[PDB]
């Protein structure tokens, strides 16, 4: 019984811990699955619930559900350190030793330093972390009416111009209707803000995509400003840079959709990182260290064709799964490693609900069809690790 | 050609103007009707809305809705002053000149100068103050799941044990499960604590009802601490007095019923004023003019029987607005009419969705009885002013 420790139920993790699961049977090895909550989140989805467009619930599943007892063994706690000398893991309420690794620790907010950001500026990164959004929005709304004059009480800033920030702006826009008339606001008195420090919206993107979102969002009422870093984030709003000279917005709400880095736990258990993400071997592995394997956020792989990395991805993340689930259930038996090779589909971000653009297979995709692809797309992710079961609910 | 001008419209005034409405044969009267809101809240239901267990908009009525702008003139404006001796009433937007004035401001908070009650706890007195009441809870409880160790954002003060403490304390008690679920809280860990500086809880109430009412919600987990004043309010919570020595409650929602004043405007016109109320005449009218009428919270009338002042009531608000319309429609026809003769029906207390207390008629009453009695006299309130589609709605 050779023990396979995974780091977190997220896409790579849970996905990797499913694929060990039906490729191996019982007393092969002892498997143990380490979460920080019971329950396993839908990532892609988090934009939604944080504006308020979809409850929260349907962005999560439980984990013991998924799995089965006998073959992995979960363990909710939280991850604090790794050594590698020793093969422990340390938890905040216990101990786990480990003959294979797989570390699938998601990302922290990557805040560049920017004063105040960490501090003040909410992030979408988990369930309690969008429900906060959530709350703190419709708690300023309902603050307005007693005092109209805090008109920075209707203005959300949301930072960075980016997939996260443009799906989050567009399901802000569809809210804000029922929002206004649920708390007696006006809504030409809200503002909607996404700032970008680059000179495009949507970087790396098809410019055409780039105009249509713009267009779409703007109609509803999103403002950008592009080229326009955050100086500062204070309690009260954020400070700019405009034209080399400092400017403030007075918001109530500030989103920080800027970047992700590694989570700090790998980076601070020794690993040579890159934004604080490993840059892995051709089998996910960590350099110099035959048993230990990154998949997800935490993994940094770099395109052939080009040179730039991989983007940190959910898709990317279960292709990682996958691919370690086959490896480690073929080194356990004895057996001979396959190569991870990325297999990249397109990929669709929403304008709303009822919005969307892309650019799937080689094709631009606008509108319900995008829409429609983007929900289906997500639906097989589901049928994947729960099966129609899960699709259902 | 005479012109009736009507300040508020709460029970009394709105009562007051519906009945003008069906008494006079329209072109005889120019009534005008202000309003700080373009909507009628039914003020006996707030405390639903404050806690979460019914939507707002279930306490309130468009005010166009219910009148003819034939007959009466609506005017959505904020009253700053009067001025008795020009005949005028003076508006944020604008000035008004009356024959006739009925006087409905309501309520403002009593806090009797208790330091940093009224800067940092919320009181239970429109529909704007119970959005944000209900929407402070919530982003509280939001905000526990990430920081469990901040146990006062699951703790409720609320201050005074009287009719309204006791209704909120109750509906509170009754959404603690549904919004545990809601955040992933361990309902064991929510504290709903009503503080009283009288020796019992519901003072001046007959004790049966108090000990059903204590037994109840005290099976709902609300805990009482009874002979215990308030010393300071703080935005982390309450400082109270025990056993004559201060002891300090964390908690990041402190609610206000202790007490109400009259509106301060009807002080600041001039008026002479106890505890901010008139003391009227017995066609509830200000000494001594003859063209004021008062209604609701701001008049102060004393039982000639029992010698009490009576308690500030939407009942005898109702009966006030019925009278005043009666003896206004009669003055202006040249009829000369009756003295206000009050009869107050019994009070029913809800203690949740499915129970309340009360003395009807003469018998004590519990449970679904009271419950359905309760209802009943609201829906006797919605028939009048809005009549069988205002009762289905
Ligand atoms: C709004 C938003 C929209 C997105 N839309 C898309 C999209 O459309 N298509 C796409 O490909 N990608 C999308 N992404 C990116 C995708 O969500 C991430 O790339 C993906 O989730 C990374 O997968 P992961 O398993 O590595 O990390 P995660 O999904 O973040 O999972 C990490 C897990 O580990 C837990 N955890 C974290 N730290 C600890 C710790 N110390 N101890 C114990 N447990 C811990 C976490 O609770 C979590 O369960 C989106 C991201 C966001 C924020
Ligand atoms: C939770 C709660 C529960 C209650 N339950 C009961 C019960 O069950 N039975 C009972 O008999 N009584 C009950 N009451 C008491 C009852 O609500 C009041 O006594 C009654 O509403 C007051 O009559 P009113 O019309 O003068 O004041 P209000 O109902 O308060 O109306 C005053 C009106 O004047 C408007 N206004 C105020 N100031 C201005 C301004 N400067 N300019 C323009 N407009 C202004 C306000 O918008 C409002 O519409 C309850 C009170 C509360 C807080």
């Amino acid at each position: 019984k050779p023990s396979i420790v995974i780091l977190g139920a997220g896409y790579g993790g849970i996905v990797a811990a499913l694929g060990l699961q039906k490729r191996l049977n019982y007393n092969e090895a002892d498997i143990t699955l380490v979460n920080k909550n019971d329950y396993h989140y839908i990532t892609t989805e988090l934009h939604q619930p944080a504006a308020g467009t979809m409850h929260h619930d349907q962005a999560r599943v439980g984990i013991k559900e998924l799995i089965d007892e006998k073959k992995i063994k979960f363990v909710k706690d939280t991850v604090v350190a790794i050594d590698r000398e020793q093969q422990k893991v340390t938890l905040q309420n216990g101990e786990l030793h480990y003959d294979y690794l797989v570390v699938g620790l998601g990302s922290e907010p990557e805040t560049f330093g920017i004063e105040g950001l960490r501090e003040h500026a909410f992030s979408i990164n988990s369930i309690n972390s969008v429900r906060i959004i959530r709350q703190h929005i419709e708690y300023q709304f309902a603050k307005f009416a007693a005092e109209p004059e805090r008109t920075d009480y209707l203005t959300i800033v949301v930072g960075g111009a980016g997939f996260t920030g443009i799906e989050f702006v567009g399901e802000l826009a569809d809210r804000m209707p029922e929002l206004c008339a649920e708390y007696d606001v006006d809504p030409k008195l809200v503002r909607i803000i996404n700032v970008e420090a680059a000179p495009t919206v949507l970087p790396g993107f098809d410019p055409a995509l780039v105009n249509y979102a713009m267009d779409v969002l703007g109609g509803k009422g999103v403002e950008f400003k592009i080229g326009t870093p955050i100086k500062r984030c204070t309690p009260e709003g954020v400070v700019i840079e405009v034209d080399g000279e400092e400017e403030e917005i007075k918001a109530a709400t500030v989103v920080w959709t800027g970047g992700v880095r590694g989570n700090s736990i790998v980076e601070k258990s020794g690993f040579e990182t890159m934004r604080g993400r490993i840059k892995v071997d051709p089998y996910l592995r960590a350099p110099g260290h035959e048993n230990i394997f990154i998949v997800g956020d935490c993994a940094l792989i770099i395109n052939e064709e080009n040179n730039r990395p991989y983007p940190p991805t959910a898709q990317i993340a279960i292709q990682h799964g996958e691919n370690v689930a086959a490896n480690l259930a073929a080194l356990i038996r004895g057996g001979s490693m396959t190569p991870f090779k990325p297999h990249i589909r397109g990929t669709v971000a929403s304008l709303g609900r009822n919005d969307a653009i892309g650019i799937v297979g080689g094709r631009k995709v606008y509108g319900h069809a995008a829409s429609w692809l983007k929900k289906l797309e997500d639906m097989r992710y589901l049928y994947l690790i729960g099966g129609l079961s899960l699709v259902l609910k």
